[PDB]
């Protein structure tokens, strides 16, 4: 019988799924629900279905877990909303990319950076009827490197969450691991609504600020942001005093301060 | 001579002043440079003028001050733009009510609150030709209460920044202080654009949230927010789970959650 599902994407499902199957099910115990957007090639990430087909590990639908009364249930970056009422299952685990009760909604790799964060997380958390708001098993509290791009943070998210997935799998097998409620303060939340890439940078602030206005969007593989329409690949905040609130375009790179002067270097998309 | 110059207003200018008077200077030795909001009117706060002409200290110009060879120059929150490039003296001190290099510029009753801090601070340093980018000399880090106001933050703000001031004068007086550069990493800046007094609330944000776009207004001499044309005195938020997204208009309150269903109470004006 299916023991436990995967549902998700990118190394996070791939290597949790590996672990699963070397150290706790048979791949006949096992099945993967994929993201919309998996076809089975390996790229910047490894597919679930592709490791799915090499190991012969079997798909069912999000409809047919529902059914699976006893089933261990993971989301590792799923990309579809798990109803917790709709399930027969209460082993309903999700692995969220942020220091819970903080940056609960999407986008997590963009919205610590934009505020201002020099610190994010990932929490291990069983699922109920809110958006990322149920009790919390594990966290892993990592830096945002000072020059990290979202692309960094989100490398950073799928280490620590195949970190924290590993060390919790026997105690939710065994169902002896612990779980607490979510404080209220410092719970935050960001929606789709909430994030523009399209939003101009706001100069009128510190280095820091302008540098987390241009990182925040940096992700290749969906957007670069742009500065007088010339897309950026890299932003570096130094802690060089150039004087107040100074902007010079360069062949390959944009040299900013904010109102404190600290010089960022924009490299240009080439 | 001038030996010091208080500029700017309330307590924390009027008690510092005091603190001089009493410890380090003659009322002869001291002058002030008084906010644009000062009629000498005692209200909420003490009027710096209204001290200053009880005890017989000299009002001076801003310009006047420029010219002041070894002045102690001292900025408690002063209304306009100092920037040490056109002082004779260089010993010029500012307190800036944050935890710098955070909330450098304007607005910092309201600023923490909003951007979902559960501290604060306030800074004693050095004034340079930026906003809030001198080194720093002192500084002290307090809570922000779960159900403080940006009016309570302020009046903490102004209780500390005294603290910060009586304990650091005599150090900066025989010149045997020590500043450091603030650091690059974790600097912010809100400017008044940045500010939307008539903020809209957005309830698409947790309990937590939807209470701090509250409570970062509630500072009445100023404005109260409103929710549905509704003035609020006070906003109370509570672990009580009531479900996700909830508003229930009663008479005299509003009860609120967001997305993690925590209760507020929204206290009617």
């Amino acid at each position: 019988m299916i023991k436990l599902c995967i549902a998700g994407k990118n190394n996070i499902a791939v290597n949790s799924l590996e672990y699963i199957l070397k150290n706790h099910f048979k791949p006949d115990q096992v099945a993967v629900i994929p993201n919309k957007n998996d076809f089975g090639v390996d790229s910047w990430q490894k597919s679930l279905l592709h490791y799915a087909f090499n190991n012969h590990i079997k798909v069912i639908t999000l409809e047919e877990a529902y059914e699976l009364k006893q089933i261990i249930f993971f989301s590792l970056e799923f990309d579809r909303i798990v109803k917790v009422e709709k399930f027969k299952s209460d082993k309903l685990f999700n692995m969220h990319f942020s220091a819970l009760p903080k940056y609960k909604g999407v986008f997590t790799s963009i919205t610590p950076i934009l505020n201002n964060e020099v610190e994010s997380g990932v929490t291990l958390h069983c699922i109920d009827n809110g958006i990322d708001t149920g009790n919390i098993i594990d966290q892993y509290i990592f830096p945002i490197n000072i020059n990290d791009t979202a692309r960094d943070l989100y490398f950073n998210y799928l280490s620590y969450g195949e970190y924290l997935f590993k060390k919790n799998i026997q105690r939710i097998i065994n169902n002896t691991y612990e779980n607490f409620k979510q404080n209220n303060i410092s719970s935050s939340y960001f929606s789709r609504q909430d994030i523009n890439i399209n939003h101009k940078i706001n100069f009128k602030k510190t280095s820091f600020e302008i540098h987390n206005q241009i990182r925040a969007f940096i992700f290749k593989e969906y957007q670069l942001p742009s500065i007088n329409k010339t897309k950026i690949i890299k932003s570096t905040l130094t802690n060089e005093f150039i004087g107040y609130n100074m902007f010079e375009e360069f062949e390959e790179y944009f040299m900013i301060s904010g109102i404190d002067g600290f010089k960022i270097i924009a490299q240009k998309y080439n």
